[PDB]
DNA sequence: CCGACGCCGCATCAGC
DNA sequence: GCTGATGCGG
DNA sequence: GTCGG
């Protein structure tokens, strides 16, 4: 984190521009400025160095000079001083509330962590849950804690029947110290491309879960993803382990190398690669790789064989995962 | 300048 | 109930 | 907000 100030700067940016202007592009903007220039080794010197990168131009140009010259940039210390802003930044951190309802909140006079707690009946159940659990989804999950979530869902799994796979991807995949949350990939060759054999493939997993007290809440759940909270048990008189968020995706057994990429991530590397692919004349998804037709029109999946095969089809080299946190 | 900017599952809403 | 749009978050 | 074209 050489430059660990400007991509903070950029990252507050990228969320005003979400939150607050209700602007999509520009806050992925900031997001890809502040991903390129955190790979850069370098302490970045001047903003004229940081427009090499592609990403960052002539705006965020101007706003790295200021920020390394004073320490701050006057954008933000106005938005930052701005209530409505303020406010609307607050509320989207309650998971399930986004920037419309952030906004509606706000109009209501609903703008602090006690108004949302003393009017629970004005939130969906998604928002109840991130509610209820705001201050611990703050927390970060050391790996070590993730090896031991691990275990216990992979072990369970297989209570339910040996021939599922859960595959632990996102942040930890990417070899991160730690995760902010867990997100689980599952098979199970009952469930393919062609048919599904079997019905209640994720809700069996779920409850077996459920069952052992793992698995606490669920924000939401559909015959292929599931969007809960879960916790590590605590031995004696131990403290609890902060509650943590989880997900679980359902896949094609036979796409899972479209899907373990897709998961693996980062969200940020993913918008790179898909975009290079259309550059490269393909599409990719969690399910497949396909061709684009003069038109513009996806044809048919290519065969796919390995993580590998798919960096191959847009002319990557192949890219370990570690080295895919943007 | 201009159009494009990754791609999708689930929940909720409106309208029929 | 269904179907499409919008929200939200992955 | 940035970029290829
Ligand atoms: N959730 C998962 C994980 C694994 N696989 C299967 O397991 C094989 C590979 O085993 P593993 O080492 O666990 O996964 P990979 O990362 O794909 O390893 P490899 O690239 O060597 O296949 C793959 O062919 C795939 O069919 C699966 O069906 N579902
Ligand atoms: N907009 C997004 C968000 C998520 N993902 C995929 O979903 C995975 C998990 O999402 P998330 O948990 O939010 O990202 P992590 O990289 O796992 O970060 P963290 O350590 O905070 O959990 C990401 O890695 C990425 O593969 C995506 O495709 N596009
Ligand atoms: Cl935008
Ligand atoms: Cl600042
Ligand atoms: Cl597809
Ligand atoms: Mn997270
Ligand atoms: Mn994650
Ligand atoms: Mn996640
Ligand atoms: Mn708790
Ligand atoms: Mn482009
Ligand atoms: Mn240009
Ligand atoms: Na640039
Ligand atoms: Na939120």
């Amino acid at each position: 984190t050489l430059n660990g100030g400007i991509t903070d700067m950029l990252t507050e940016l990228a969320n005003f521009e979400k939150n607050v202007s209700q602007a999509i592009h520009k806050y992925n903007a900031y997001r890809k400025a502040a991903s390129v220039i955190a790979k850069y080794p370098h302490k970045i010197k001047s903003g004229a160095e940081a427009k090499k990168l592609p990403g960052v131009g002539t705006k965020i140009a101007e706003k790295i000079d200021e920020f390394l010259a004073t320490g701050k940039l006057r954008k933000l210390e106005k938005i930052r001083q701005d209530d409505t802003s303020s406010s609307i930044n607050f509320l989207t951190r309650v998971s399930g509330i986004g920037p419309s309802a952030a906004r509606k909140f706000v109009d209501e006079g609903i703008k602090t962590l006690e108004d949302l707690r003393k009017n629970e009946d004005k939130l969906n159940h998604h928002q109840r849950i991130g509610l209820k659990y705001f201050g611990d989804f703050e927390k970060r999950i050391p790996r070590e804690e993730m090896l031991q979530m691990q275990d216990i869902v992979l072990n369970e799994v297989k209570k339910v029947d040996s021939e599922y796979i859960a595959t632990v991807c996102g942040s930890f995949r990417r070899g991160a110290e730690s995760s902010g949350d867990m997100d689980v990939l599952l098979t199970h060759p009952s469930f393919t491309s062609e048919s599904t054999k079997q019905p209640k493939l994720l809700h069996q997993v779920v409850e077996q879960l459920q069952k052992v007290h793992f698995i606490t809440d669920t924000l939401s759940k559909g015959e292929t993803k599931f969007m809960g909270v879960c916790q590590l048990p605590s031995k004696n008189d131990e403290k609890e382990y902060p509650h943590r968020r989880i997900d679980i995706r359902l896949i094609p057994k036979d796409q899972y190398y479209c899907g373990v990429l897709a998961f693996t991530g980062s969200d940020i590397f993913n918008k790179n690669m898909r975009a290079h692919a259309l550059e490269k004349g393909f599409t990719i998804n969690e399910y497949t790789i396909r061709p684009l037709g003069v038109t513009g029109v996806a044809g048919e999946p290519l065969p796919v064989d390995s993580e590998k095969d798919i960096f191959d089809y847009i002319q990557w080299k192949y890219r370990e995962p570690k080295d895919r946190s943007e």
